[PDB]
């Protein structure tokens, strides 16, 4: 028995994602709960609602099956006009709605799942200003704002700064943490542990992800990752499975069991 | 105690010179033995000799510190002329000397450490013919010939075949096994375990390598790899460390200790 979360993207084939393919998510929530997942990270926020439901109903539904309503992936990128002007004030109204909806749902974190590699350091800097501004507003609402990587953030901008490094270095720790996707970090030739040591404390959440089932490909050193979890600053871990050797239910269950069986995964990080 | 080998390349910096001795490997042999490595893979074959010594002297030296003289990296790429002619006859006499020297040293395996990505499938085919021919000669001297990868072998040739796949598919199992470098496979976006399942029995040795010390980076899933070792066909494992967080002795000892401590690493694979 360990505190292990689940990215609801993992079951998007059953409940949908990012505003589409919707089903009644409640039976799946129950199965995930019964498997022994203890928290959820959502993957379908839109216009004040979660999977089409009010924050109150979503919170109730998640609470009904005994899981923590922990985190949520959602975001709003800057238009080319906002990037060129450096003025992203119109975007902030969307965040007032988003932050109030997350607070009503009980959420502890909000994580932006994706930003494009910008063309220039100046653009990156504007993104940093935006991330700081979002994270500050989140912080005032009692929420921790984070960023989730794929592999593209390990590229360089203007052949100077690695994008993820720039973001980390040019955001305030209390405004932005990194929800590090260890699979995608490895895919971008990055050492998760080396990142942990370069930016201690900034990795408040991990996406525990692999090619398919967690711990099956040989491509991720979860032992080392979890051994350096204190340096990283890990508070919570979120299993993500996007591709499957089996039916989805079994893939996500085997994924949890790997962590439950792993001696290097502690019962709680919080 | 576990049967764990060491690639002598890993301590290339600790093999020095004084007086008439240009490759004084004996002190390092001792140290490696004392750390607890049980077998060596050589990285210095030329002109019938190992580290400038006769096969009998090298064999004596290795045996004197109680390690197995197991394997050896050496190679002879095809010239552009041999590639274009398809006729690699001239290279085969080099192999007669090489194989006889390995037999005199007691070697169980010979492994070629690098072949370039060829431009065409036709050239890849020629390489496979060459590998088959070498492996056949090795086999008749009671030696198993193998191929060691980096990352480049996961590229596609003519945007058709992945190079390593082509090699495996178009060589005889009895002529060629793969000494899979798990670190470099990951660096090529390859799952070691999926390779094991695609080509059962063909990975008779692993190069146990990481970014630096074995098991420290978070980039290699040793647990999964070792759990699939039987499928793979693993007979021996060889630690390789080329880059170091510490002084070389400490780095290669920490590397052994990770495997000695890992419950998923068995005492013997042979
Ligand atoms: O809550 C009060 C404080 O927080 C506000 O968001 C303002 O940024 C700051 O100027 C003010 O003093
Ligand atoms: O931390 C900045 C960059 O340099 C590091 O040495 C790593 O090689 C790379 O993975 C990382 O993106
Ligand atoms: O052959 C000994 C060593 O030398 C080569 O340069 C390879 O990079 C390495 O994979 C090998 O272990
Ligand atoms: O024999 C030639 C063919 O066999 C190889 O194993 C591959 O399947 C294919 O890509 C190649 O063209
Ligand atoms: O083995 C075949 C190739 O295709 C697979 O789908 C993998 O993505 C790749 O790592 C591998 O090289
Ligand atoms: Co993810
Ligand atoms: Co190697």
């Amino acid at each position: 028995k360990k505190d292990i979360g689940i990215q609801l993207y993992s079951v998007r084939d059953l409940i949908g994602s990012f505003g589409r393919n919707q089903h009644d998510y409640k039976p799946v929530l129950k199965a995930l709960a019964d498997m022994g997942y203890t928290s959820i990270e959502a993957a379908s926020y839109n216009d004040g609602k979660f999977y089409g439901n009010t924050p109150e109903e979503f919170r109730r539904d998640v609470e009904a099956v005994g899981m923590k309503v922990l985190s949520s992936h959602c975001g709003k990128g800057l238009s080319d006009e906002e990037l060129a002007s450096g003025d992203f004030s119109e975007s902030m109204k969307w965040w007032d709605q988003c932050i109030a909806a997350h607070k009503a749902a009980g959420m502890e974190y909000i994580v932006t799942p994706y930003l494009p590699v910008p063309k220039t350091l100046k653009e990156m800097q504007t993104y940093c200003d935006y991330l700081n501004a979002i994270g500050k507003k989140c912080r005032e609402a009692g929420i921790k704002y984070g960023y989730h990587n794929h592999a593209h953030e390990f590229q360089k901008i203007e052949d100077k700064a690695v994008m993820l490094d720039y973001m980390i270095e040019n955001t305030d720790p209390e405004n932005l943490f990194i929800e590090l996707d260890v699979y995608w970090a490895v895919m971008g030739k990055a050492s998760p542990v080396d990142y942990f040591h370069k930016y201690p404390g900034r990795f408040k959440m991990l996406h525990i992800k692999d090619r398919r089932e967690i711990g099956q490909s040989g491509m991720v050193g979860f032992d080392a990752i979890f051994e350096n979890a204190k340096t990283a600053g890990v508070e919570n871990i979120i299993v993500e499975v996007e591709q499957y050797s089996y039916d989805v239910e079994k893939s996500v269950k085997l994924s949890l069991d790997y962590l439950l069986e792993a001696p290097f995964v502690k019962a709680s990080y919080s």
